[PDB]
C-alpha cells in the first residue's frame, strides 16, 4: 500500500539525528526553562516512512509527527507531552490528534534515537 519518500533535503531550522535520518529537532520550538536551565522543552518532528490514516477521511494520511518533549539534562529524563499528526512533512499542514494524549516520562539509555537527541540538546545548553 502506502510507500512514501521522506525529504532528503533538510528544511531550514530542523536538526537531523544521526541515528534516525527522518527524526528532527525543530530549532524554533526550543525553550530553555528560565528558572532551571537544565530543563528544555522542544518539538521532535518525524517525517514518516508510512502514511498513518488517522484522519476522518479515508485516504487522508499523516506524513509527519510532531511531539512535544521535555528533557531534563541533569538526569536525561525525557517526558512525552503531546502528539500531533500532520498531512505534510516537517510537522505542518492539516493536524489530527488522538483524543486523550498519552503522557510518559522515560529515563533514557544510551545508543537510541532519543538519547541522540538528548545529547544534542544537553550539549548545546548543558554547558
Amino acid at each position: 500500500a502506502v510507500k512514501l519518500a521522506p525529504p532528503t533535503d533538510v528544511r531550514s531550522g530542523y536538526i537531523r539525528l544521526v541515528k534516525n535520518v527522518n527524526y528532527y529537532i525543530d530549532s524554533e520550538s526550543i525553550w530553555v526553562d528560565n528558572q532551571e536551565p537544565q530543563i528544555v522543552h522542544f518539538d521532535a518532528v518525524v517525517n514518516l516512512d508510512k502514511g498513518l490514516y488517522v484522519y476522518p477521511e479515508p485516504k487522508r494520511y499523516a506524513r509527519s509527527v510532531r511531539q512535544y518533549k521535555i528533557l531534563n539534562c541533569a538526569n536525561y529524563h525525557l517526558t512525552q507531552v503531546r502528539t500531533d499528526f500532520y498531512d505534510e512533512f516537517w510537522g505542518q499542514g492539516l493536524r489530527a490528534a488522538p483524543k486523550k494524549q498519552k503522557k510518559h516520562t522515560l529515563s533514557l539509555t544510551p545508543d537510541t534515537t532519543l538519547y541522540n537527541a538528548a545529547q544534542i540538546i544537553c550539549a548545546n545548553y548543558g554547558k
